[PDB]
């Protein structure tokens, strides 16, 4: 099995099993690892095998995502528990308190990166930390609440849940997707607020979870010309003297999903500070990715990516699963989901 | 005196709040037929009722006016307006209170909305979402009814009819039905990979319901339907001609699916492409500089329908008139019981 450095592009698969292109598309030292889809998913056993193929290609092993949030984004479904929308813990919160909500969103996180554990799988991209503003319609009931304080501490929350299931926690998206207007129409308008209006808003969620831990960062593919007429993901002002100077992040920095040539975006990712890029359904941009790449030198990204593997073993997680107390963290989340 | 030109099959935007000379010159281009107006076109009210009269004002028939008022995350005009709750607040009603409850509460959030817009010189609002909550899709997500197309078809219904109240048509979205598909990155076109049968069973119902019944507008969705046509259906002959023309009977505007391709990343070949497929109007926005690459030597599409396409969409309500209407304390009621359910 041929050992190959994890390199800083993550790209992603067409159905339920490996084709031999595929396999030999994952084998580019451009590549450190996959992002999962519901496409790519038939069943808990289906997706143990393709797991267990993508890690068996090489080593140290593909790092392999997903997005399980909750609610209407959540990849597998049949055999997993339903997991609710992150908006229906801020109702618990407003409902019977934060001490309820706290730990409901405990449960979910725990229940949410057991399972995948079990599947093979190393990290949920989760958890949104964008404020409801009542504006963005694409994050919608993704966030958990409108008041800042509320979405630190569920996601706060959230992140030891998850850490129990064996997951790092991926905050998004960096620095507030939760002001601007995103429905109908295909362009990104600009969050015209000042840096001042989002430290005292949407940049505490992100400051607090840096701080308690949070492995991952992934920007918003959104403006802020106040503070730089670059996309935050575009942007040495956001990554490199907000991010990274000011609020002292040191874990991974991924690109948003790149396909919106391919070389000159990722370019500008990696010079904007990204350690890893995003190409998702798109194996063709991939492969004009690839072809001729230079790996930018990034010192720290061997241990950005080991930093994200999942935390327990195959065994552990099995037992995990057998205990009471899990059983009925299923049970409850799964009551959360339903009405 | 105000030049006579036919309204053009082109809806195009502005920047901010006032129109620029620039802007005029190019408001007066025979391609053009209305205006979409944003949230970054609106300061107050006074100022929006002196941007659409300026508008207005430049030519008759006189350019229709169009804004995005849903309710709930899709509201654009928020300052002096009734704050509108998102769609799915009427759906819980029809669970818990009941079918007739509902109605009536869809009644006067359409009401409330058109009226408010027609106040202000505005003629339709993109509204409503027909689109299925399958539970699949975050960016449509609370703006569906309800998950069965019964509820939706007859909120959407009662919904039309309090709009009526207010002057204005609908407008359906997003044909065939955007509900099934995941949808939470921005810019990605999604797959539904369901049959047509699967869609006539469900998706289409409340489509076919709200043509029947007199609905002015449809805009398509961004999507692939691969078992019924390779293209999205924007830019599908199939969609727009064989099933939404001639099968449904629709009547009325089929608009655009705003895309910039590939290649754009020109604009003549991508609204060739929509004309062909079965739009009636393309929309262009954000893009002036395409806008004005499109109307340079623009050769307007013949469509004996286009006309009275558009007229059908004018606001029925006159300036004046709703101004009194908005006095009344039946109006008044409607107003606070609509802000109620948005708290």
């Amino acid at each position: 099995v041929p050992h190959i450095p994890r390199g800083p592009v993550m790209a992603d698969i067409a159905a339920f099993r490996l084709t031999e292109e595929e396999k030999q598309r994952l084998l580019d030292p451009a590549i450190g690892g996959i992002i999962l889809f519901r496409r790519n998913f038939q069943n808990i056993e289906q997706l143990k095998t393709l797991t267990a193929e993508i890690k068996a290609l090489r080593t140290p092993e593909l790092i392999i995502a997903v997005d399980h949030e909750g609610g209407r984004v959540q990849r597998f479904i049949e055999g997993f528990t339903r997991l609710p929308a992150m908006n229906v813990l801020g109702q618990i919160w407003d409902k019977d308190g934060a001490s309820a909500a706290e730990t409901a969103a405990g449960q979910v996180g725990r229940v949410l990166a057991t399972e995948l554990s079990a599947c093979g799988i190393d990290l949920s991209f989760t958890p949104v930390l964008d404020l409801d503003w009542g504006n963005c319609a694409v994050i919608g009931n993704r966030s958990f609440h409108r008041n800042p304080e509320a979405v630190a501490r569920l996601a706060l929350a959230l992140q030891k849940g998850l850490a129990k299931g064996g997951m790092k926690s991926c905050g998004k998206h960096f620095p507030g997707h939760g002001f601007v207007e995103g429905d109908s129409h295909l362009v990104l308008p600009e969050d015209g607020r000042s840096l001042d209006e989002l430290e005292a808003a949407d940049l505490a969620p992100f400051r607090i979870m840096s701080r308690e831990g949070m492995a991952a960062v992934m920007p918003a593919h959104v403006v802020y010309p106040q503070v730089d007429t670059k996309p935050a993901g575009f942007s040495e002002i956001w990554l490199k003297q907000i991010l990274r100077r000011d609020i002292g992040f040191k874990g991974v920095i991924f690109s948003d999903d790149l396909t919106m040539g391919i070389k000159e975006r990722a370019r500008i990712s990696f010079e904007a500070g990204c350690d890893i890029v995003l190409v998702c359904n798109r194996p063709d941009l991939v492969d004009e990715l690839r072809d001729g790449f230079t790996i930018p030198d990034n010192q720290d990204l061997a241990g950005r990516w080991q930093y994200m593997e999942n935390s327990l073993g195959h065994e552990a997680v099995q037992a995990v699963m057998q205990t009471m107390g899990f059983q009925a963290a299923q049970a409850f989340v799964a009551g959360l989901a339903s009405p």
